């Protein structure tokens, strides 16, 4: 019981309290917070957050917390992962790994790679790209002015000269999924930070500029490199391979802290593979740069300095390519050595998919489990320790939907024309989490021109999720005469629904059904964690109907269920899908 002149505060609570105070009342949390600089910004996306709160969705219950950027733990991070000797690896590992590479190399491109125009390096670049402990300017600023300094770096490197190489190590500030944790007792309030180790935004532009093709894997030369592959159509092509086996089994790759496991010889092996695709003139640039990465001096954000014995530095330009190639080769290596299947014969009995250290392969039940069992040991001595599990063997999948990749598994979808396909699935709880806390930082206070680009982006990815799909449609119904933001993953031109068709291949309205028992599972956590109420679904459905009832062409009617209830369809006008300020150019 609180005093009257104090109840006014209550008009502002928007979430249950988390203080867990025991002798002092803790009414609730407010919708806003305080900037690291004192300002008062929002926690979630307004439009989206509001719609979700309409139904019994409790934003405060979404498995999402921030990472601890404090130095105390930031150091505990370095000490717990990066502080390690290099993994002992069997002798011929790198010879036999190189051997496997040659069985997959394309002679057509051998020694054909060269430098690139500032005009393509500049394409899609994240300008606000870090600076480096001893560097004043960031990417963009370097691009604006010191563009010349970068050209001599390239020269000094091509000539294999002196270069004071070093990396800055800072804890990555970001919100992290804690779904698993909360699903079990551990109600963590925040999670350990990832240490980003990176070159100096000059040395970055220098390396990237000449090695654009390998790094940006334009001609994709890495077996099963799913890196430039949009996520919303990968399982369809993977379903193909699955269906091409008699008793298919999928085995996932689970290296514990990949980056932390790359050896010097691993880095050298990629150096070689790199020299295979680059013209002889650049081979010294590669040797010089590779030589430095074998032992890097690292300056932490607070001043400390450690001499890392070259593992991988997340901020290095060659992380995606390097890690991927190195991953496939090592997995291919392990597989063959476990089954006996000749290196050269891999593609005869197996199909592989890799994205960094993330990936899996598909083979017959026989070979597959022989690999999962003998792979633990073989990989371990190869220097890529697999996460220890109760099963004692690599994670095997006997069902297609049980295939996990890039934090997603295949969700079955039934189209109106009685055909099927699979989309990228994930626990709803998490989709909703990321959809509510993704705030774009084109710094801006965010529009409704950004929340639309986000909803559109989540539409392409999760149309198979009714709840999520409808939330998007509602957001997209707002302010029709205001184009979407380009600061989201994808954005659209013309009609959103028209655009959906553009990349998905089918129209939203043609989406007739979602695997019952798959969707069912992906919604289980929503209750365990009490994220929604037994009326949310109903409510969101009503929210939609309301809008699409009256005669007119409403973009909320592309949802079959809503359509049948309002009796109206939605006739799309053309639309086109596009990326925004990009990471790795997806080839849509």
């Amino acid at each position: 019981v609180i005093r009257e002149h104090n109840k006014w505060i209550l008009k502002k609570i928007r979430f249950q309290g988390n203080l867990n105070t025991k002798k002092m009342l803790n009414p609730g949390k407010l919708s806003e917070q305080l900037d690291r600089e004192g300002r008062k910004r929002n926690i979630y996306n307004h439009q989206i957050g509001t719609i979700m709160s309409s139904a019994g969705i409790r934003l405060e219950k979404l498995p999402i917390v921030r990472a601890q950027t404090d130095t105390k733990t930031f150091h505990e991070a370095i000490r717990d992962k990066i502080d390690k000797s290099e993994n002992r690896q069997n002798p011929e590992l790198h010879n036999k790994l190189l051997e496997i590479f040659h069985t997959i190399a394309q002679p057509t491109l051998k020694h054909t790679y060269g430098e690139v125009t500032w005009e393509q390096l500049e394409a899609g670049v994240n300008r606000k790209g870090a600076a480096g402990f001893l560097e004043k300017k960031n990417i963009g600023e370097v691009l604006d002015s010191e563009k010349h300094l970068v050209e001599q770096l390239v020269r000094d490197l091509k000539a294999g000269r002196k270069i004071k190489y070093y990396e800055t190590a800072i804890p990555k500030n970001e919100k992290r999924d804690v779904s698993d944790d909360w699903q079990a007792g551990d109600l963590v309030v925040e999670k350990r930070p990832r240490v980003i180790q990176y070159p100096e935004a000059k040395t970055r532009l220098a390396i990237t500029k000449v090695m654009y093709n390998w790094v940006k894997q334009q001609p994709v030369v890495i077996p099963g490199y799913e890196g430039k592959t949009p996520l919303f159509n990968i399982f369809d092509k993977v379903r193909k391979e699955w269906d091409s086996f008699n008793e298919p089994v999928a085995v996932s790759f689970d290296t514990k802290a990949w980056d932390t496991q790359v050896t010097s010889k691993d880095l050298q092996l990629i150096g070689e593979i790199q020299k295979y695709y680059y013209k002889k003139e650049w081979h010294k640039f590669i040797d010089t740069i590779t030589d430095h990465m074998t032992e890097v001096p690292v300056i932490t954000a607070d001043g400390e300095v450690y001499i890392r014995n070259g593992q991988r530095g997340s901020g290095q330009p060659d992380t995606s390519a390097g890690n991927s190639m190195l991953n496939v080769l090592t997995m291919m290596y392990a597989f063959c050595e476990s089954t006996g299947v000749p290196y050269k014969s891999f593609n005869r009995v197996a199909r592989i998919h890799v994205c960094g250290d993330d990936g899996f392969l598909i083979t017959e039940k026989g070979l597959g489990l022989k690999f999962a069992n003998k792979g633990m040991q073989i990989l371990h001595e190869a220097g890529k320790p697999q996460k220890i599990t109760e099963g004692e063997k690599m994670k095997v999948a006997y069902r297609f939907e049980d295939i996990e990749f890039c934090s997603h598994t295949p969700v079955p979808v039934r189209w109106s024309d009685n055909t099927s396909s699979h989309m990228a699935g994930r626990d709803t709880a998490v989709i909703l989490s990321k959809m509510a806390t993704r705030l774009d930082s084109s710094g801006e206070r965010g529009t409704t021109a950004y929340e639309k680009a986000v909803a559109f982006s989540f539409l392409l990815m999760y149309s198979w999720n009714p709840l999520v799909r409808r939330i998007c449609l509602l957001v997209l119904s707002q302010q029709p005469e205001t184009d979407p933001s380009k600061h989201a993953t994808y954005y659209y031109k013309g009609d959103p629904i028209g655009a959906y068709k553009d990349v998905i291949g089918r129209n939203l309205s043609e989406l007739k059904r979602t695997g019952f028992e798959k969707l069912a599972n992906l919604n289980l956590s929503l209750s365990t964690l009490g994220v929604w109420t037994k009326h949310t679904s109903k409510r969101i459905i009503q929210d939609c109907v309301a809008i699409g009832k009256e005669e007119g062409n409403w973009l909320v009617k592309p949802d079959r269920l809503i359509s049948s209830k309002t009796g109206h369809l939605y006739i799309p006008d053309k639309g086109f899908t596009l990326q925004g300020k990009h990471y790795e150019q997806l080839q849509l």
